[PDB]
């Protein structure tokens, strides 16, 4: 009957929505640190960019749509402090007055997500120094670019977020720079498909710089410059984006147990090992379909699918989480950039014997206008020939493929199987084989 | 060592080249009825259109390249009109000549495709009235076009050519009328589905003709109208796109089994039952994943892969083929019309017991600009919740959803396991939740 949920965003209240639609007894206390409940951090650099009108576009569902329509008691402003899992209390610390709450549970979610991290830089604290995460954010981003005058911009770190934030800036019309680490090179692409983005880069004049390490920030009150071991550069905004850490800090002094960088471990039901203790989202680990280890890939589609599967399970609704893929897909300038399964750094980390095909191909047939270039590799087992991963990147046709990856991986088939699909075709859409089909046939 | 293959594209090449590349010894002869080899016949539409250049453009491989490179015994304006599978001797008759040449096999291969039925109607062969399947009928076709005032055009037939050529006349500035019919309504499309081709249709002022039937094609040398049993309408061009024939006629004598309406049956290794024939594409059975019988659904895709295969099975390279999806995917004006597995019509029509789920919806996140809408149906198993099929029907994204749904059935995956799989997802791309799950959830 009692049910409190931290975190009031994808994971928390997917779960939130599951427990009120089946069960009409329960008492559902759901306690937000902030003030927005339900919104898409993925519109966020879209938002900054201008192709969407407002951060109010990005709210899916209100603390008074989920209040009055659904009855659920959601808390804005409540910061959880601490956890008594043997008296089944939660402790809420009110972020204004900071007046202290108890919310005793039956059974208890935590939904916290990840948060993006600030090295201890000299500068961190300058106006004009950004992280991106959540719509206050944005909105101290949009205020740096309304008042100050930007024309240089930093990032320091890439992927999904790096990539789409260095677009935003350059469809903004600022200079953008980007500063790399070593540390996550190969982790997302190989560096063969790497190479594609790169040369995108170059084409749109954003400068990358490689192997070079942040020093400091520097400026007056706002920033001016930043410090590397290689160079001073101008930038009128930095924002970082370098890492993430799970939101579990505050779970210290409990038993709940938590991977290297404190990832909540659920079992296939999204329980830890505290009784009638759930965890779902960023904050917790993700059973990998094909790494079958339980590993971090903070994404929204997992955070729903986990969030959703940890109402069913705390109703005894039992419905195990099939894991993730490690599908992701990003938006940079002209190109796609899609990703599934284990890339080369995977395999070779887990000691799965594997071997590759890449194949420069169109999303199309070659004789239809607009026909566009594909490019695409997979990985597969040497000796069972099991699909293991794949990438794609393009201007078209990339989610497609990269879907389709994603399916034959989470169905375990072999990757001549996939010559044996009768896929769509007709010249708009693409090829009589599919690229996919095309690099399949190349395998061993 | 000698290897016969009747048909000089598709499914025939796609053989011609798996034995080339798999035996050294091989003596292979190809027999083709016209003077053109490995052509995209899926192009033709949009040649006409002016879209693709040339009808050259679609030539995928020539006589040249087989005979010089390949060592293959290409022959071109061979009408092969007789088998004597006794004596193993394919008996061919030269085109212009008229010389009988007769071909040794120890294995062949029937691969004639099929033809565009033109039905017994007074004016069927006056000057403006077309079928469209070779390069030498769109020649034709922009021949009448070229040469005489076409302002009014009739296609009589609907489905995926007569769709297509509708797009193709209405972009080359012709007012379009195409006459449906009864046969085929619920073959391609569910009724609520369709409705969606009908509205479009009506917005680009197509005007469908429904529930009548042609009776005549009227004119003094060339059409000038087409009468109907409910009226007589202006046309200078007439397309006539109701159906297609196997060209197995000329087998009439040996005892190679046939459904009824013509096409070869084969087996898992593409083999007739009699000893040594094998037969692939358009001209033989489709086994289908669902149905769980030999179907008939002639398209390049099929072809390829059964001609592939019936090339590896003639080495003695054993290999089964898989199945057809029943997969077809439709540009149409602005529309994607795509479909895979069974509608309602071929449920009912097996006596499967199954539910369908349809979902209003878009190709990406609401808020995202240019997001479309999206339609999509499923059809499930009422017992097992097996996925049986599904239509698709929007602006965009109808290809990936539709790869997605036959990937599924190719896996025989349950509707709910699509829950569970981790598709790709950003805002420029999909929603968090794919259109494909949403659709998914609703179901029982
Ligand atoms: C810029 C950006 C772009 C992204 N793009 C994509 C994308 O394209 N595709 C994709 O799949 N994913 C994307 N993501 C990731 C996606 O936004 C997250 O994975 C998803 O929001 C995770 O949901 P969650 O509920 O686990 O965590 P969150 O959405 O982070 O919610 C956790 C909530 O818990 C609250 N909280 C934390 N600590 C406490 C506490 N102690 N007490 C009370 N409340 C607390 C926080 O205020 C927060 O609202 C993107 C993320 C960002 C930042
Ligand atoms: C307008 C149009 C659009 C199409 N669009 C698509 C599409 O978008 N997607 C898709 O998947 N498919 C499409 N198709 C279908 C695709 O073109 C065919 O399914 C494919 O060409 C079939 O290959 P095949 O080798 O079995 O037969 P064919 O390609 O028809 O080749 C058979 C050959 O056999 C020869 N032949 C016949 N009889 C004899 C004989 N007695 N002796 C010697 N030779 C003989 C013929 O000359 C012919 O060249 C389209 C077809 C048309 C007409
Ligand atoms: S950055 C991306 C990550 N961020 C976000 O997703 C944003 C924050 N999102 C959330 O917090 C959740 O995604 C919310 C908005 C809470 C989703 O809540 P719900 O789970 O209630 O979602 P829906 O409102 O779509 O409801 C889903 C269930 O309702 C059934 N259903 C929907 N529509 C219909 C119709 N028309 N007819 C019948 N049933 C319908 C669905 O089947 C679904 O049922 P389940 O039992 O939940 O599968
Ligand atoms: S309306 C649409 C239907 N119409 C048509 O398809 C047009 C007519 N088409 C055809 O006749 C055939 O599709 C043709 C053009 C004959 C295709 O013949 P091939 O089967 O020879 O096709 P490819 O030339 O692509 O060769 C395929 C085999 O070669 C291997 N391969 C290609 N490229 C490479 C590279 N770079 N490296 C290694 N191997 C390569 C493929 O793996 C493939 O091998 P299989 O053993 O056949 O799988």
């Amino acid at each position: 009957m009692n049910y409190v949920i931290i975190g009031g965003d994808a994971a928390g209240m997917s779960a939130a929505m599951q427990i009120v639609r089946n069960d009409e007894n329960a008492n559902v206390v759901t306690l937000e640190k902030g003030e927005i409940y339900s919104y898409a951090q993925c519109g966020l650099p879209y938002v900054i960019s201008g192709a969407i009108a407002s951060t109010e576009k990005l709210i899916a569902r209100n603390v008074k749509t989920f209040r009055d329509k659904y009855g659920i008691d959601a808390k804005v402003r409540h910061e959880v402090t601490k956890v008594d899992t043997e008296k089944k209390i939660v402790y809420a610390e009110h972020t204004k007055t900071k007046d202290v709450f108890e919310f005793s549970y039956d059974r208890l979610l935590i939904a916290t997500g990840v948060r993006p991290v600030m090295p201890e830089w000299e500068g961190r604290d300058l106006q004009g120094v950004h992280l991106l995460k959540t719509i206050p954010d944005a909105e101290r981003i949009l205020k740096t670019l309304e008042t100050n005058k930007v024309e240089d911009v930093t990032i320091i770190g890439g992927g999904a977020i790096g990539l789409e934030m260095a677009e935003t800036f350059v469809e903004l019309g600022k200079k953008v720079r980007m500063i790399e680490r070593n540390d996550h090179i190969g982790t997302i692409y190989d560096g063969d498909m790497a190479e594609y983005i790169y040369k995108e880069a170059d084409k749109h004049h954003i400068e990358i710089l490689t192997n070079e390490n942040v020093k400091a920030f520097k400026g007056n009150e706002r920033v001016e410059a930043v410090e590397t071991d290689k160079g001073t550069y101008k930038a009128d905004l930095v924002l970082v984006s370098v890492g993430v850490k799970p939101n579990t800090d505050f779970l210290e002094g409990t038993n709940i147990r938590t991977n290297h960088k404190g990832a909540i471990e659920v079992n296939a039901y999204m329980q830890t090992n505290v009784q009638d203790v759930y965890a779902a989202g960023d904050c917790a680990t993700h059973y990998h379909v094909i790494k079958e280890i339980h590993d971090h890939i903070p994404i929204g589609t997992t955070a729903n699918k986990q969030g959703r599967l940890a109402g069913l399970n705390m109703l005894d609704k039992r419905r195990a989480f099939k894991g993730t893929l490690g599908t992701g897909i990003i938006k940079f300038m002209n190109l796609t950039l899609a990703r599934t399964g284990l890339n080369e750094k995977e395999a070779k980390g887990l000691h799965i014997p594997y071997k590759t095909v890449k194949v420069d191909s169109t999303n199309m047939a070659g004789y239809y206008p607009n026909a566009k270039p594909l490019y695409l590799k997979l990985l597969y087992r040497s000796d069972t020939k099991q699909l293991l991963g794949g990438q794609v990147i393009g201007e078209e046709g990339v989610d497609k493929r990269i879907d389709v990856i994603a399916m034959a991986l989470f169905n375990k088939m072999s990757i001549h199987d996939l010559e044996d699909v009768d896929l769509s075709y007709a010249p708009p859409y693409n090829s009589v084989w599919d690229p996919i089909q095309q690099a399949a046939r190349r395998a061993e």
